[PDB]
């Protein structure tokens, strides 16, 4: 007997229920959920479809015939289980025929509801277990695509001509749509043949119940799915404009996030807010046809149905000496409830049919892609596809166990070289011998995983503290890491901390030198290296650390330097190989080449600095089960009290005005001349199609309302808010907030809602008409009530815990193959393939097993809420026929219990669904909830003089600053009288608050003691905004946001471009832009890197001399600038800004030697304040330490 209960189970997912019953007490953990059978994991599925693509492949090879080669079964099964459950399924309009016109006692018209009851029963049991296992072939599918997609990934290969700039693109676009679309196109497969076999049944029934008159009605329905498959392409035409305008939107986010600071210093943040509500007028444009879409195809859904009804009664009635019959005419309407669905869904089916054959072609596309003594070559000649061979000649020869330098010109080859040894490209002629063992090597450009500084050293080897520690000394890595914010176990790479190119490379070559391997092949590890790290890398790292080792080191450097070390040597020209050997070999053989390298070496801070604005950026640092009904309210207020009456109003008289419909028609049914009746139910049927548009329009117009006074105030508030809210919150969950937030307000809540709204009337309308004609059906409803209830609060946090638990799972997966789309050089070269296979192996199964377990828990919660209705409906028909009531009234009890199924699980579907997007409101709202800064001035503008800060008089009152309330203060007693026309210089210790006192000059920072004082007003005593508006800065690192020239000189438009041309030619970028087409007009990219960094320092410069403040501060200005540059910029500092007053923040002290006096800051202590010259003449203080070093 017990298989008899474990296919029960496995059809009533008795399994499921301890996962979402345990729900309340923990959340759903991946340990929770059980591993996936190995049946179903993905390596078993990768290995049938890659056996049938092979088959394929041995008679051009079609992906489609591999799909049913290994997955046919489970869909035949399905395919079965789904006519099995329809052609059930098509017993109630049956069963409600034969119950009304109420030895065979099937006409008893009592057996005949219990056999209603079980026919319900096992057509939806059926149809659930089709539905699941379609779900699992569908996820089995989508594990074995893309582990197909993610060898082939591994096996391609690196030449531009066929790794173009869009093919990580293509690798990211395949497995995050093409995947996830073929695997819907699996989901909905069945459906595709069980659709029309449905509607050709409904109408062959519809026309013997109801003869050649139900033709018209057929006819109307079967009008809604060209209907519904126009609409829907139109509707994603619309979609695919408001995507063009969102990621352009959230491109000007973006940018306006990054360096906020900025546009607050420089009080352009209105301008910009403009530009960016301009972008989300455009936008909301285009949602509003969106909009105009979807609710015309909810009408279409919701109206096509009540035509098809109107002319098939109409024309029955005109059209038949026999008056309408009740159980024909309500077996009709059940009939056309039935099809309705099948119908208006098959366009979907065939959209998503039409996009996964699109989709198959573009992965087969994909995958009929390219793909490709230590050492010694003889007679090598290799190229990148392009059939000339880029090297020749190869007879290089890799001494074992020594040091071997590589030295060429510039694109001489060497990387090129380096990447044929190890086999990446394709050899024309001659072979390569080892005597492969895998080799360290580290990429010209330099790669990194976004897991931790750890795993990026050890690359899965086992970690050896050490050798860690070892090789971290060597690459004198150790102090920037104790920079990071956990220092190892930091994430870095894309998402992580962002690392310079410097740290980046030392990082990569650290992974080379722990790597326990005897090749060890370095490209150029000095590519940003200073002096003195490259140096101390070489002696200690490549030389020591290896000769203890006996490695062997092909070295690739373009500093002749160090090869005095190297014992071997190999000199390449052109593609080819001038010379190998020893310097004493080179030098015997060959003279001048050994001379033309000393010629070349004779004619001879950035890591500080690299590790200062790393520092800099570390300065700053139990019922989850109740739906938030304040914040789903605070919504639907949103758009507008009148919005949201007329919405419930609407949808109240359309429900209303059906029900009056089909109680009509109960009535008309009643008898047994049939004009009343007939005009009666077609000005009803009228006014049904007027509600039904009334109300889709209305939904959709609070939905646009709503979108857009949420995402303005939004943005107002955000862009309105303190610095301190952008330094210590992650600028990518702001970003998020308007990335997919918005989205889903924008798009996913007006459907939702609609959906839930239109369910839940449904059902309460079908339950109280039930009770009308059967009175004591409320008995038997209440446990069934509360049996819906406790389904409700169960299903709804079980599927909120897993849902959120699929998308953290999926993350990970793309971040992998995007990785591993890059730096396919560096792992072949490790030869860590497998390693990397496997973790994408169990990535994958556990995503899968995650979509897995969502989907069986709405299975579950089918197939609870299908047992629910079958109980509803069996005691319904029963207590009609029991109970005496009139006939007509019989059919619209049995009619409505009937239905109420379909919409008894979508009610609580689409209420978890809402409850989750609630979700991101409730995020939004509280985010714009944030308080601002007093924008507010004590004095009137009047009262201050428009040209306030003409004269250039400053002062400071014992001047204290803290960051952030209730923290130690930065500076203390500063106090400071800087006189008009002056220039003033700073410098001192790093982390002595010079920054910080610009910051307190405008305001950014609060000032806790103290005062500050300019022109005689205080600057606390004045409109932040007008302290901002007329005063000028330079930050160290100059930032351009996308635009033209003069939108960057002057947002505001406000000056005229003779002010423009002659501010660029004080800056002397005059003849810069003039060069570059369209002059002031010119575009430029965002950050400013269309420019080289002296010229983004003009272009700060510039934008300092238009704005006419009368003040100029500068942020160590000529940190990373080349030093002609920093000349140009001194003497445009001495000279344009001459009647100016200048505040600089010395980087390096000789550069404001000449400064008419100059301060010295320690601790927030102001140690000095005089003139340079007088305090190295005066004493031996800190001043002249650093200044004379
Ligand atoms: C994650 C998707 O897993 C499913 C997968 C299925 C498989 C399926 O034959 N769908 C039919 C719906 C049935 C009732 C006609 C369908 C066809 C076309 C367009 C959408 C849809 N349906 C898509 C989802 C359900 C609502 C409309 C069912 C149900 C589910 C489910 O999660 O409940
Ligand atoms: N992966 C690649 N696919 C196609 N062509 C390549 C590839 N790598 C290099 N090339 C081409 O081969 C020639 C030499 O490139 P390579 O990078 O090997 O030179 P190099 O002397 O090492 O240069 P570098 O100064 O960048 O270190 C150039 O034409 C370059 O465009
Ligand atoms: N974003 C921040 N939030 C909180 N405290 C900060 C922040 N930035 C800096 N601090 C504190 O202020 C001190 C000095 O700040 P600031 O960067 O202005 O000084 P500095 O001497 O000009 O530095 P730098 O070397 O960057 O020019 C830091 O040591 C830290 O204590
Ligand atoms: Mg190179
Ligand atoms: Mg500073």
């Amino acid at each position: 007997l017990q298989p008899f209960v474990n296919l029960l189970s496995k059809a009533t997912y008795w399994w499921m229920n301890t996962l979402i019953i345990s729900a309340h007490r923990k959340p759903i953990d991946l340990k929770a959920i059980g591993k996936l059978p190995i049946a179903m994991r993905a390596v078993t599925n990768y290995v049938c479809l890659k056996e049938a693509y092979e088959e394929q492949k041995k008679k051009t090879p079609s992906i489609w015939l591999a799909m049913y080669r290994a997955f046919g079964r489970p869909i035949l099964l399905s395919s079965t289980f789904r006519y099995l459950a329809d052609l059930l399924g098509f017993a109630g309009p049956l069963c409600i025929s034969g119950i009304v016109q109420r030895k065979e006692f099937l006409e008893n018209a009592h057996v005949l509801a219990v056999l209603l009851f079980l026919a319900l029963i096992l057509q939806r049991t059926f149809l659930q277990a089709s539905y699941y296992v379609t779900i699992e072939t569908g996820i089995n599918l989508r594990g074995a695509l893309l582990a197909m997609i993610y060898n082939k990934i591994l096996r391609l290969s690196t030449s531009n001509l066929s790794m173009g700039e869009m093919t990580l693109g293509q690798i990211n676009n395949l497995v995050a749509i093409e995947t996830n679309q073929l695997m819907w196109f699996l989901f909905l497969c069945p459906n595709l043949w069980a659709m029309p076999v449905q509607i050709i049944m409904g109408v062959i029934l519809l026309y013997n119940l109801l003869g050649s008159s139900a033709l018209v009605g057929a006819a109307v329905i079967v009008l809604l799915a060209p209907i519904q498959y126009f609409i829907a392409t139109k509707l994603a035409e619309a979609q695919k404009s408001t995507l063009d305008y969102s990621t352009e939107r959230l491109k000007k986010t973006n940018e306006i996030l990054k360096g906020i600071k900025l546009l607050k210093l420089y009080a352009w943040e209105h301008i910009f807010c403009k530009s960016v509500e301009e972008t989300r007028m455009k936008e909301l444009s285009s949602l509003k046809t969106f909009a105009l879409y979807t609710s015309l195809s909810i009408f279409m859904n919701a109206a096509i149905p009540i035509a098809a009804v109107l002319a098939t009664f109409v024309t029955h009635a005109y059209a038949s000496g026999n008056n309408l019959k009740p159980a024909e005419a309500f077996a009709s309407l059940s009939l056309f409830h039935i099809l309705v669905t099948p119908l208006f869904l098959l366009s979907t089916v065939v959209r998503f049919a039409v996009k996964a054959i699109i989709s198959v072609q573009k992965l087969n596309e994909f995958l009929l892609s390219d793909e490709i003594v230590a050492i010694k070559v003889t007679n090598g000649y290799f190229s990148w596809g392009s059939g000339l061979a880029t090297l020749s000649n190869i007879d290089i020869r890799i001494p074992t166990g020594q040091l071997t330098m590589i030295v060429g010109q510039v694109g001489c080859g060497k990387s090129s070289l380096l990447l044929a040894i190890l086999g990446e490209m394709q050899t024309l002629e001659g072979k390569v011998y080892w005597n492969r063992y895998s080799v360290a090597y580290a990429a010209q450009k330099p790669w990194l995983l976004n897991a931790t500084v750890e795993e990026n050293i050890t690359f899965g080897s086992s970690f050896n503290r050490q050798r860690y520690k070892a090789v971290t000394d060597a690459c004198s890595l150790q102090p920037d890491i104790d920079l990071l914010p956990f220092g190892d176990q930091t994430e870095i790479g894309e998402r992580g901390i962002n690392l310079s190119g410097g740290q980046r490379q030392r990082i990569c070559v650290a992974r080379a030198l722990y790597q326990n391997t005897n090749i060890v092949f370095l490209d150029d590890p000095f590519s940003a290296l200073d002096i003195h790290l490259s140096d101390h890398l070489m002696q200690e790292g490549i030389l020591k650390f290896l000769q203890d080792d006996k490695r062997t080191v092909v070295l690739v450097t373009h500093k002749l330097q160090y090869l005095t070390h190297a014992d071997w040597i190999i000199a390449m020209k052109d593609g080819s190989v001038l010379r190998e050997g020893t310097l004493k070999d080179i030098q015997t053989k060959d003279v001048e080449l050994y001379e033309h390298w000393k010629t070349l070496m004779n004619r001879q801070d950035q890591t500080t600095l690299e590790r200062k604005t790393l520092r800099r950026a570390m300065y700053s640092r139990r019922l989850r089960t109740k739906m938030p009904w304040k914040t789903c309210w605070w919504y639907l207020t949103s758009g507008g009290f009148f919005l949201l009456f007329l919405m419930i109003f609407s949808k109240l008289l359309k429900h209303s005005v059906i029900v009056a419909i089909d109680y009509w028609l109960a009535t008309w049914t009643s008898e047994y001349d049939q004009t009343f009746y007939v005009a009666g139910f077609s000005i009803l049927c009228g006014a049904g199609i007027f509600l039904c548009l009334v109300t889709s329009l209305t939904v959709e117009w609070m939905g646009l309302t709503a979108a857009k006074n949420l995402h303005h105030n939004l943005l107002n508030k955000i862009i309105l808010g303190p610095i301190r809210f952008f330094d210590t919150t992650p600028l990518g969950l702001i970003l998020n907030r308007f990335s997919a937030d918005t989205n889903i307000i924008d798009q996913h809540i007006p459907p939702t809602l609609e959906s839930l709204t239109r369910s839940t009337l449904l059902c309460l309308s079908a339950i109280g008409m039930i009770s009308y004609a059967t009175p004591v059906f409320l008995i038997a409803l209440a446990p069934l009530g509360v049996a819906f209830y406790f389904i409700q609060k169960y299903f709804r946090v079980a599927s909120k815990d897993l849902q959120e638990l699929d998308d953290s799972t999926q993350l990970p997966l793309l971040c992998h193959f995007s990785e591993t789309a890059e730096g396919l050089t560096t792992i072949r070269a490790f030869r860590h393939e497998t390693r990397f296979k496997q973790r994408m192996l169990e990535l994958t199964d556990t995503n899968n097993i995650a979509y897995l377990f969502l989907s069986a828990a709405n299975r579950w919660l089918e197939v609870r809420t299908d047992y629910l209705g079958a109980c509803i409906v069996l005691t319904a028909s029963i207590a009609s026929i029991s109970g005496s009531s009139n006939s007509g009234l019989v059919g619209l009890g049995l009619l409505y219990a009937l239905t109420i199924t379909n919409y008894l699980n979508w009610v609580v579907r689409n209420l978890a669904d809402l409850e989750v997007q609630m979700g991101a409101v409730k995020k939004v709202n509280s985010f714009l909830t944030m308080e601002s800064e007093n924008y507010e001035g004590t004095m009137d503008p009047s009262q201050v003089p428009e040209h306030w800060p003409q004269e250039g008089e400053i002062k400071i009152h014992d001047l204290c600053v803290r960051y952030e309330n209730n923290l130690k203060p930065v500076l203390k007693h500063v106090k400071a009288y800087i006189k008009p026309g002056q220039k003033v210089g700073i410098c001192g210790r790093t982390g002595s608050g010079k920054s910080s006192l610009s910051l307190a000059f405008f305001r950014m920072v609060d000032i806790f003691d103290g005062k500050i004082v300019i022109d005689g007003i205080d600057i606390s005593k004045l409109p932040l905004h007008t302290l901002r508006s007329r005063l000028s800065i330079i930050l160290q690192d100059p930032i351009l946001f996308s635009g033209s020239i003069r939108f960057n000189l002057d947002p505001e438009c406000k000056c005229t471009d003779d002010r423009l041309w002659e501010a660029l030619e004080i800056a002397q970028l005059k003849n810069m832009v003039k060069s570059l087409p369209g002059g002031l007009d010119a575009t430029v990219t965002e950050g400013g890197e269309n420019f080289s960094v002296g010229q983004r320092q003009l272009f700060c410069l510039a934008r300092a001399f238009v704005r006419k403040s009368s003040i100029l501060i500068m942020d160590e200005a000529t940190a990373s600038i080349d030093m002609a540059t920093e000349n140009i910029l001194q003497k445009v500092v001495m000279t344009a800004f001459a009647d100016r007053t200048v505040v600089t923040i010395a980087h390096r002290v000789h550069t404001i030697l000449t400064a008419d006096l100059v301060i010295v800051m320690k601790r927030g202590n102001i140690l000095e304040y005089d003139t340079p010259e007088s305090l190295l003449a005066q004493e031996d203080g800190v001043f002249a330490s650093f200044v004379r070093a």
